[PDB]
């Protein structure tokens, strides 16, 4: 029946999470090309960006039109500072996919306790991309720290963002 | 040779404009389908959304990489009323594409006052591109006024979505 | 181990539900057809008839078979009234739809209270479909408020029972 | 022309004949593989049930649509014992299909006396599945005869129900 | 956010259960096959013996790859008593196959104890398998009392170890 | 004729040694990924592993049941140190190669002292196995002395766990 | 109508720097693979060469057919010194590629001075390839900062020079 009202604003808040997440790693993805000369590391994150102004916003939006919740476009970001170089700026990258783990575990909380199962259910897709998107990020991390080598790191991301 | 700071003001704002505009529309896609009841028309909305977020705006980043201008990232877009029908809706998207239309010729304007004709190139994509979208948008305004029946309406805009 | 007499309970009764409303809907369909002259409607709430007294009742009397909990068959059912026109037809299905969430809902949050995992996850089906049948029969009461012609809206319906 | 009452309620019992037969056998199917062991004898009986349920109460559903006759939904069944062993289960379907001949033979029999030269020409399908639907259900009974394993029994009912 | 180290140690705990299990069901498998004359019943439990062995503990292996979890190997099993005959032995299977609902059980109920979404999502393939694999099993034992003769029995299994 | 019973102790230890350096393997393919960023040295760790666990120690228990000698299952093993890097990780898993090819020759020299040409037979396979499993190995190893970078090695193991 | 004499002495021009520029990098492709061993740079530099001495001088004689300008061959041009290293041999071409850019620049601002908007037209391709051919070389020079191991450049032009 009823829609929570609690649900709506944390899901609408996570709707406005990913789409300046994606706006944010859109630019980050040109700085990885043109200014670190790492155009698969662009690669990679330029498609973390659509991801994110993707799939991640619209099944929100999809869902309310199911259940009667309201969707709220508020939006408000800036990229103001680029970190340093491309270690720095895919560290960055990771940080804010760990708060999204954070984020969603806080809606699953809530939809138990407000016996939302059909949030629940919703979350648990989010609940699994959390971890999804954090690894394959962890994984470009981690070239950063086996090799000095840029040329060496990106061959590698090549086989990943495929 | 040396990159024009007007040229790469104005290429940012743009890219600004087809951010908010997409971020706009993606609202407004979600209402045509939930509170207007229309599914199709909530489709060509939501392509013309992803045309704004995606190729409109990759497009400036991309050339921003070969010319060496500096990609600016600086968005606020709040939806904060809706307009009242479909028809209305559909006339809201059409003024905004008819601003498209202005903004690009003040940029092709500019890149012949810079004689910067690789930036006069690259718009004309956007020049052609201006009018091609207000074109199918109007082609949408005139159902409402040449029919009275929203499925008979809607029925129509499934040919062109296809 | 053990299983739940709550939950042995709560499925009884939604095994119950199912039938029941299935051959509502089974009278529902003949009528869209016979009195309303609207065979795609009636094909719509046939196929919705078929859902509930298919797979609605087969996943829990396969359930059923693999933990121990006893299957019962009782059924009462009377199709009384009809609604007076398809428009209310369609309203009234959709009232039980709802009705449907309600009920699954109740039972989710039970096999938590119980510690049944192994329900919990069984329901999460039924969580889902409450949604989708719901926002389906949605889909058709929709087209009763976006044009007064018979004709039209069946042209409509045709598409979705495809 | 016009329609027989009589033809009209003859028909709306076999109807619910056939609806509640049909919830019989699905639990009889059930407690077959459940309680008996033997999913083959529940997967032919299963099959029962769906004919009963859909096209043996689907064409009467189709025939009054086309004459004008009144479509009564009251069903009453509760399953309230189970017979001792798969023997005498399967010899109970039997009986049912015993009487399922005399009910369509008493139709036609009306059919003639009323002139209703199309009721008479609908019910020549049940004249011949009555037979055919017993013939199946014989061939299952008679294997309880010819052997005293489960298994064999079990293994020749496959071949039944492919 | 951070490993929940209760969650860690349960989870090695599985990892251990699903090593030595599967160790035993290979000498199972052996003497199902050997002694027995049974190499069906021997492969169904060669099957099972590789499904523990297998992605049973690859899961839990490649989650804690991902969130930080601290991998344990410590296995100590001996096989030193043989059930008697192979009824005793797939009896014996089941009553395992038992004791893992319940350890899953345990394992679900804590990581919503820990509001641990991401290990209560990872579980719940844990959750179904565990009544997929005892039905499975059951499915045997029902076996040796549906028929006297270890032929047909052997016949029967054939067609579920496909 | 009649077994050798130094033979079926000697196999049964040989059997023990491959559950238990499959199940370290295994542990050592985690550390690879994890750890070490090394993710295809865990893959070729991991083949090994099942290589251990599946066909080394499957052909023991085929060969018993042939000739009648018993299957011993007492396994023991804990992983309580992890070596330093993934050179010494390697290294490690070459030195325990190296101890099953003198466990094999003392199982060949047995077999002839026992005439027991079928034995001898059946050890061929892991005297060849001995040797490709080593050599396999030592192509791991020298990767570490050819080069200082991680994912160069990793590139190149790529091409070998194909 | 008649044709300029400004543009046909421009274009003449810009024949003569193509086929000089050609006839350089022909040269500069040799000395990549002889003297630095660096046969796949010299793919993409004898590439280059190719693109000069073909359709960069091939359109505008093309042209001149067309608008009856007069072709015009005076070619002087010595390799006199080649650049000390690989780096520098790439960075040399890059120079030269930027020059192309203003040449063309100066050209298509010439054509509008004339009204001649054939030749505005003419030249739009060669001010697209002005920016195309000036990324490709840009794209090598990136390499040679982005790792010190000339076989690990070679690779990746191999990509490029596909
Ligand atoms: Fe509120
Ligand atoms: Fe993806
Ligand atoms: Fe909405
Ligand atoms: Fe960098
Ligand atoms: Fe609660
Ligand atoms: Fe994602
Ligand atoms: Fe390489
Ligand atoms: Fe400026
Ligand atoms: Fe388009
Ligand atoms: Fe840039
Ligand atoms: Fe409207
Ligand atoms: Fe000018
Ligand atoms: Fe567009
Ligand atoms: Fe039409
Ligand atoms: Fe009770
Ligand atoms: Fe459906
Ligand atoms: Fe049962
Ligand atoms: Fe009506
Ligand atoms: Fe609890
Ligand atoms: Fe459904
Ligand atoms: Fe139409
Ligand atoms: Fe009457
Ligand atoms: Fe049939
Ligand atoms: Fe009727
Ligand atoms: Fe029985
Ligand atoms: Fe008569
Ligand atoms: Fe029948
Ligand atoms: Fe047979
Ligand atoms: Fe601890
Ligand atoms: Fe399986
Ligand atoms: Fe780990
Ligand atoms: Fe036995
Ligand atoms: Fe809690
Ligand atoms: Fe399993
Ligand atoms: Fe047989
Ligand atoms: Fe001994
Ligand atoms: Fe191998
Ligand atoms: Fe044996
Ligand atoms: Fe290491
Ligand atoms: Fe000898
Ligand atoms: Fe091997
Ligand atoms: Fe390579
Ligand atoms: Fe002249
Ligand atoms: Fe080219
Ligand atoms: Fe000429
Ligand atoms: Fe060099
Ligand atoms: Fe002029
Ligand atoms: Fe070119």
């Amino acid at each position: 029946m009823q829609k929570s009202n609690k649900i709506n604003d944390a899901l609408n808040q996570h709707y406005k999470l990913n789409v300046e997440l994606g706006l944010v790693y859109a630019h980050y993805a040109h700085v990885a090309d043109d200014e670190f000369d790492m155009p698969y590391l662009g690669k990679f994150i330029q498609h973390l960006s659509e991801d994110k102004l993707g799939v991640h916003k619209e099944y929100i939006s999809d869902y309310f039109k199911r259940n009667g919740m309201k969707l709220k476009t508020d939006v408000s970001v800036a990229v103001k500072s680029i970190p340093s170089d491309a270690k720095a700026l895919i560290q960055e990258v990771y940080a804010r996919e760990n708060e999204v783990r954070d984020h969603v575990k806080a809606i699953a909380k809530l939809a138990l306790a407000e016996d939302d199962y059909e949030s629940f259910y919703f979350i648990q897709w989010y609940v699994r991309d959390g971890l999804k998107d954090l690894t394959e990020v962890d994984d470009v991390v981690k070239l950063f720290n086996s090799s000095n080598d840029k040329l060496i790191i990106e061959e590698t991301i090549k086989e990943m963002v495929e």
